[PDB]
């Protein structure tokens, strides 16, 4: 196949890729790397680091990148300069909260996963439920009645949070019923499930 | 007058949208808040945090979006697919690089600035050194002979390295020299003097 997406055997950055891929049913190889067979193909990564998508015969690495390129061959990165900037906007905004995720998750679960949860999540996603209301009024998708990247990366971070915390969502109605759309679009559900049955590790560590 | 960038009195993460302004002489207000004045207008920003571009009557957070916004308004982005792609990448390698930079400057100076110079960021700068010569081979700048937003992104990590380590680009003559060129650009080099002896903080924290 001429789609190859590289990555570890974890949700992790490459997840928000694997959902685009799988929901616009765009066919690809998921090329899913054991951790000790790293080190002797790290070199072949412009950074040194995955994930990699295999475009033809352009390499492409940096998880955002990825995304804005295949959202832009597929027609998912909004109509006008508006929309684009929007989902663009929205979709740092998401990886800012990955970025606390991660800090907690492999630096320190032990000690402050219990404090992330009720100090630190809450506040962070109201801000998202907020926004999710300026187009469509928060009830479809983030742009309104059409898919773009951003959903896919949102979605994910919803899942593991949930994961977390399977209340998170309790008091933001919006982001809740959100997730549970993009979990019930067909390719996906299928997806999640078989996902779940494997129970893949979110994180590199077994932590989540 | 029709565009305002709000961030605090620092370089930090701002610096490449001031460059990127500067350089194309793209007129205005640099709207530099002090610390303290924050907490009373941090709601009105939706991720409650800085920078934000007002563009006319939109209001836009998030750095890397605001960056690919200008760059796509003023024609800065590439002249196809595969160069867009490309300076995204890149610029989002940057990123990473000014990831470890940051978490050293705020978290640990004292104790991870010489490890970070001896042991971290050489590697991190062959990166850079090989990716810059895949176009015009790293000759001139980061696409070739047309400049794009990620030129100043790197210039301004180089820059801020530089202050840090003296001495880090003297084994990458690529990297140097794009750095040389940079700070030739007369609008460029006439506004980094005067940041300069105006003694403009790099960090928040009075470190560098
Ligand atoms: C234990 C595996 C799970 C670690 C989770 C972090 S994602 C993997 C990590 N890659 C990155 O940090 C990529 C960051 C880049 N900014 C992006 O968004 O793609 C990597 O290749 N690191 C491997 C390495 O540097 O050796
Ligand atoms: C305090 C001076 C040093 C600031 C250095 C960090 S950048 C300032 C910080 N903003 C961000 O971290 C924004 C990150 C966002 N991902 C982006 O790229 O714009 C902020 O508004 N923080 C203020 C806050 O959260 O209250």
């Amino acid at each position: 196949m001429s789609y190859k997406l590289t990555y570890f055997s974890i949700r992790g950055l490459a997840e928000p890729i694997r959902l685009f891929l799988v929901d616009q049913d765009i066919k690809f190889i998921d090329d899913r790397i054991a951790k000790d067979d790293f080190s002797s193909i790290k070199s072949q990564f412009q950074f040194g680091q995955l994930p990699c998508l295999y475009d033809g015969d352009q390499q492409i690495v940096q998880s955002g990148a990825i995304l804005r390129h295949l959202a832009r061959k597929y027609n998912l990165n909004g109509e006008n300069e508006m929309e684009t900037t929007y989902i663009d906007m929205f979709c740092e905004g998401v990886r800012d909260l990955h970025v606390k995720y991660t800090r907690m998750i492999y630096m320190a679960y032990e000690t402050e996963k219990d404090p992330y949860i009720k100090s630190i999540l809450p506040g962070e996603l109201a801000k998202f439920e907020k926004l999710l209301a300026t187009r469509g009024n928060g009830r479809n998708l983030i742009l309104g009645d059409k898919i773009s990247y951003a959903d896919y990366a949102l979605f994910e971070e919803l899942d593991v949070h949930q994961i977390l915390d399977p209340h998170c969502l309790d008091k933001f109605p919006l982001l809740k019923v959100f997730h549970q759309r993009m979990k019930d679009r067909p390719k996906l559900k299928e997806y999640c499930e078989k996902r779940d049955a494997a129970k893949v590790p979110v994180n590199g560590n077994g932590k989540q």
